[PDB]
RNA sequence: GUAGUAACAAGAGUCUGCUUCUGCU
């Protein structure tokens, strides 16, 4: 309620009506600077002008979270303030609650939805634009796409355009390697934003540090395992299956040789695009050319996921890794189940005595893992009221982590919660909006449940009880995710402790300590510029970023990805709401089966029927799912990424993983046109 | 369906990823 001295002097520049970055550590209270900023605005509109404030935010819990914050706040004081989100766009009418409102809390989709469909002509209905993380004004995120159309406005100087507020803990370095290149790298997100000034504490620092306070940090080296005969086992049958692959056909005319480097990242992305070249292969004869793609396909899934197992047992147990083939092997046994399936399959059962036996060699546990036992062990030994975030990449580990957590209690009473990002499309894996949250009112307040296991989720925007303890385990990445976690140990006594195996790792972590120091002198030297200087900076990036803007700005059949069988032509795809891709006619029909889908979503007017996939049982292929939409119960909904595109002209074949360079030449939805087709 | 100056990169003479992760509609 009361003001901090710090957060008075972070306002100044917006409140003097510059557009402004507040750079300032997260849960320094920037939503309360915000606030501040905002009372001023609306007290100090010019006469005939009433003030139109919009607070956007990049995930649906801080929208939802700030929306309670503004409407706490300036409903008592007569305003009112009103949410969109994907949500609740089914209802609301954009443009009205706009006309409704004094403060509007959004998605920023919603608004660019709302500008592509015309019902919005101008940002100039609005006299404050509030950014929430404002670094992520980049590319084509939806929020440089709004600052876009805000520049081609401040462009054509034909209006008013609204004040911008940005907040963020972290402008960034980008790829600098010198204060220099931190400097451009800064004044060009800041030209993104049509930033004035930045805003950070500089007269009141004593008493930021008094309720900030950096976690303590440990950096902890631990060996891997001595000796590793469950990798030794995995890289053989590695090895012999992509023998296998060269007595099939010569993959080196489609791509290059591994080089063998099995459970590394370098040899996941090889796969992935030997995989693309496979499915791209042409032959005279057709029946050749799908049992061949259709064989190079099941090769290549079977070395993803030896290559996957290899990573599991690097940092988890061998036990997890082996759970995560036998997992897939029962999947392989349940699905067509060709010879090729099968004798891989053979393959892998021969070694799995052998497997077994070493899955229960406790002498060889992961040290790894034997580390992260001991930290959380000391942990709530010396403070059992200890509330730990224990962050891991994949979403695989993250499991894995959760069942030795759970089979092996910490000090055998403590227990973990799990926080994943939400299940895409048909992932078993994830986590709904709702199950996020009943895990973090868990996490919260339960007596036992003092350990949260994370993917990237955690690392900021929903809110989270604060952690004494943060553990990054292989948890590594840039200076922003590193500033940014931090937030969820922001309390006096925190502790932060990144646990690794790999050199790389500790030296990544060291250069993000140097670029945070060269981030928070280039922006001193920054702020050192007079406005004239500043601006001056700022309209030459915005020229040169116009003129590139500028200056950028055939029939084909549907093969199935994996057999190569025919699936429709081009000329039969009709777009529902520029997303949607149908497939018209009773042709084919013929060409795809259906099973009831697991999880019968709902979004933009659709119901989720059925999936769907290729007929042919050797192959069943996912291909999309049927949709009810409109007066229509039995809609075919293909993705691009389950068919590979064969030109009528050239007869060449294609991968296209997003529908933009297709969609010009294929006709939109007509609810006239479907009507006849009954 | 789409986004990321997130991950991990590997390549091409600043461009490129569909993989990992997460977001949004
Ligand atoms: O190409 C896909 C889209 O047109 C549509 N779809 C599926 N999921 C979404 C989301 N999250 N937002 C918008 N549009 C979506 O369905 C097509 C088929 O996708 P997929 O077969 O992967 O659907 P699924 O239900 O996840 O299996
Ligand atoms: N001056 C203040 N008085 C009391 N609580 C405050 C004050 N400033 C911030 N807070 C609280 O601190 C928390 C973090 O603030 P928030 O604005 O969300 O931080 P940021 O946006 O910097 O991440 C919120 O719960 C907020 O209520
Ligand atoms: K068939
Ligand atoms: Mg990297
Ligand atoms: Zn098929």
């Amino acid at each position: 309620k009361k003001a901090r001295s710090y957060q008075i002097e972070l306002a100044q520049p917006a409140i003097n009506g510059k557009n402004a970055l507040i750079c300032a550590p997260t849960g320094s209270g920037k939503t309360f600077v915000s606030i501040l900023i905002c009372e001023h605005h609306f007290q100090n509109m010019p006469a005939g002008r009433k003030a139109k404030v919009v607070f956007l935010a990049t995930k649906v819990p801080v929208y939802e979270q700030q929306k309670n914050v503004f409407k706490h706040h300036f409903e008592r004081q007569g305003y009112s303030v009103q949410g969109i989100s994907g949500e609740n766009f089914s209802n609301v009418s954009v443009e009205k609650v706009i006309e409704d409102s004094d403060i509007i809390v959004v998605t920023p989709q919603i608004l660019v939805n709302s500008f592509e469909d015309g019902t919005l002509t101008s940002l100039s209905i609005f006299t404050l634009m509030i950014f929430d993380q404002c670094h992520n004004t980049t590319g084509n995120h939806p929020y440089n796409v709004l600052m876009t159309r805000y520049l081609e406005q401040k462009f054509n100087s034909a209006s008013q355009l609204p004040q911008i507020l940005g907040l963020t803990a972290s402008v960034g370095v980008g790829n600098a390697k010198n204060i220099e290149e931190t400097i451009e790298h800064i004044c060009s997100l800041c030209s993104y934003l049509d930033i004035q000034a930045i805003s950070t504490v500089r007269e009141n620092i004593q008493e930021l540090q008094r309720f900030m306070n950096k976690p303590e940090i440990d950096v902890r080296l631990v060996k891997r395992r001595i000796h590793n005969p469950f990798a030794a086992i995995i890289s053989n049958l590695m090895s012999e299956t992509e023998a296998l692959m060269r007595t099939i056909y010569s993959v080196d005319t489609l791509s290059q040789n591994s080089k063998k480097d099995f459970g590394t990242q370098n040899y996941e992305h090889w796969i992935v695009v030997t995989q693309r070249k496979c499915r791209l292969l042409q032959l005279e004869d057709k029946e050749e050319e799908s049992r061949i793609c259709r064989a190079l396909f099941i090769c290549t899934e079977h070395l993803r996921k030896y290559n996957d197992a290899l990573i599991i047992s690097e940092d988890a147990r061998i036990i997890d890794a082996l759970s995560y083939l036998t997992e897939f092997f029962t999947n392989v046994k349940n699905g067509p189940y060709t010879e090729l399936e099968q004798h891989l399959t053979a393959k892998f059962q021969e070694k799995e005595p052998e497997l077994i036996a070493l899955s229960k060699d406790e002498t060889n546990e992961n040290p790894k893992l034997e580390e992260l036992v001991c930290i959380l062990d000391d942990a709530y030994r010396y403070n059992p009221q200890t509330r730990t975030l224990l962050f891991a990449k994949t979403r695989a580990l993250v499991s894995a982590l959760k069942k030795c957590m759970e089979e092996n209690p910490i000090l055998n009473y403590i227990k973990p919660g799990v926080l994943m990002g939400r299940g895409r499309r048909d992932q078993t894996t994830g986590m709904t909006l709702p199950s996020q949250k009943g895990v973090l009112d868990a996490f919260k307040t339960s007596k036992d449940n003092r350990l949260l296991i994370a993917t990237s989720v955690a690392d900021e925007g929903i809110d989270i009880v604060q952690c004494n303890l943060v553990v990054l385990y292989e948890y590594s990445g840039n200076v922003t995710k590193m500033i940014q976690v931090r937030g969820r140990g922001r309390a006096a006594g925190s502790k932060c402790i990144l646990v690794t195996s790999k050199t790389e790792v500790v030296e990544n972590e060291k250069c993000n300590r140097y670029k945070e120091e060269m981030m928070n002198k280039a922006v001193e030297k920054i702020q050192k510029w007079d406005e004239e200087t500043f601006a001056k900076k700022i309209h030459n990036l915005q020229m040169k970023e116009r003129v590139l803007r500028d200056s950028r700005r055939g029939q084909k059949n549907l093969l199935c990805g994996k057999c190569k069988a025919y699936a429709c032509s081009t000329d039969d795809i009709r777009i529902i709401k520029d997303s949607h891709h149908i497939v018209l006619g009773e042709a084919f029909k013929e060409r795809y089966t259906t099973k009831p889908h697991k999880k019968p979503m709902q979004f933009d007017g659709f119901e989720k029927k059925s999936k769907m996939y290729c007929r042919n049982n050797n192959c069943q292929h996912d291909w999309g799912i049927t949709v009810k939409y409109l007066t229509f119960d039995n809609l075919p909904v293909i993705k691009i990424k389950s068919f590979v595109m064969e030109s009528t002209a050239t007869g060449t074949q294609m991968d296209f993983q997003k529908w933009k360079s297709i969609n010009s030449s294929l006709k939109n939805f007509d609810v006239e046109e479907m009507s006849n087709l009954y």
